């Protein structure tokens, strides 16, 4: 996939200049704005041992990516469907019009919806942003969960310490919420002009390692 190879290159490229350990470090100089994401995930649910993975974007659509490898997303007026099939077919509809075949999972998405809403926070909720992505592919380690969006967005948020990087190869950006929640969004080929703080750096070694796990999967 050209996405994936595409951000591993940028990567490399930002980790090869070794930013954190310039003279001074000018971190804001990388800022960019235009390159700030559109979307994002903001909650998530991991159900995998029997249905999938839900997971809430930044303009509280809810999707699940189905353990049968399908897709289902829930557009914010609470009515509004997206089908994706096994084979990238999609078709819209709606929840009021009942579909006996797919009432399994609307139940399910809603109960998604309904946790997220009541037991947990929302990630990036303070972000100014700049068709609606869904989820092609997740997996977890130890220290993070790793989501790979439909718009070749990757996102990976640190458990240990709530941190969260969202990676666009089309922006070639990297957007960074720290633990206080303090974001910033920064062009990578300007993060190897002017430095970064190790923290960031260390981050974005790690996000190099999970986009090659990406790849050898795929």
């Amino acid at each position: 996939d050209c996405h994936l190879s595409d951000m591993l290159q940028q990567l490399h490229s930002v980790n090869a200049s070794k930013p954190s350990e310039r003279g001074l470090v000018r971190q804001e100089e990388a800022e960019d704005p235009a390159c700030i994401p559109i979307f994002w995930v903001s909650k998530w649910v991991d159900y995998s041992d029997k249905y999938g993975l839900g997971y809430q974007l930044c303009d509280n659509s809810v999707g699940v990516l189905f353990n049968d490898s399908t897709r289902l997303i829930l557009y914010n007026d609470g009515d509004s469907l997206q089908y994706i099939e096994r084979d990238g077919t999609e078709s819209y509809l709606t929840v009021s019009s009942h579909p006996n075949s797919l009432m399994k999972k609307i139940t399910l998405l809603k109960y998604f919806r309904n946790y997220m809403s009541e037991h947990l926070l929302k990630a990036g909720a303070n972000i100014t942003p700049r068709r609606l992505p869904y989820l092609r592919t997740w997996f977890r380690t130890r220290s993070a969960i790793i989501l790979h969006l439909s718009n070749g967005s990757v996102q990976i948020n640190f458990f240990q310490d709530h941190t969260k990087l969202i990676l666009c190869p089309l922006m070639a950006a990297v957007t960074y919420i720290d633990e206080k929640r303090d974001f910033r969004t920064y062009r990578l080929s300007l993060l190897e002009e002017y430095g970064c703080c190790k923290e960031l750096a260390s981050r974005l070694r790690y996000a190099r390692t999970m986009v090659d796990k990406l790849l050898s999967s795929r």
